[PDB]
């Protein structure tokens, strides 16, 4: 029972890049292969671990494990080099969770990319914002 909006067979995106599962790209993709749900989750695990490797040095405080997972999903979608990522991490490091929530809530109705992964953008907002309350 495949998830809505997940392609289990690799396809070329608009800019010509092979993609599969939760927006996975990379030289590891097997063209023509029908991926299982478990394999798609393994690719997501691999991609989020890569995000974590990039941003962990910039997370300087202990945070709830749910907030951590939310941050990895955020960065996976928005990009580690985006100023939005830098400002979000800085606010969390400072304990300005309300400020982090405010930042995220500007984008609630943007509605751009398909958010990739098993979390939704609203779930990320909820995770950070519910700690600000």
């Amino acid at each position: 029972d495949g998830l809505e909006g997940v392609s289990y067979i690799p396809y070329k995106d608009i800019v010509g890049v092979w993609t599969v599962c939760h927006g996975h790209t990379g030289k590891d993709i097997m063209l023509g292969k029908t991926y299982t749900k478990a394999e798609c989750k393994a690719l997501l695990n691999k991609d989020l671990a890569t995000v974590a490797r990039q941003i962990n040095p910039y997370i300087k405080v202990d945070i709830p494990e749910t907030m951590r997972g939310a941050l990895y999903s955020f960065v996976y979608n928005v990009g580690a080099g985006n100023f939005r990522t830098s400002t979000l991490l800085r606010k969390i490091n400072q304990g300005d969770i309300k400020g982090a929530c405010d930042q995220l809530r500007r984008w609630t109705y943007a509605g751009g990319k398909q958010w990739k992964g098993l979390m939704t953008r609203r779930e990320i907002e909820r995770e950070i914002c519910l700690w600000g309350q």
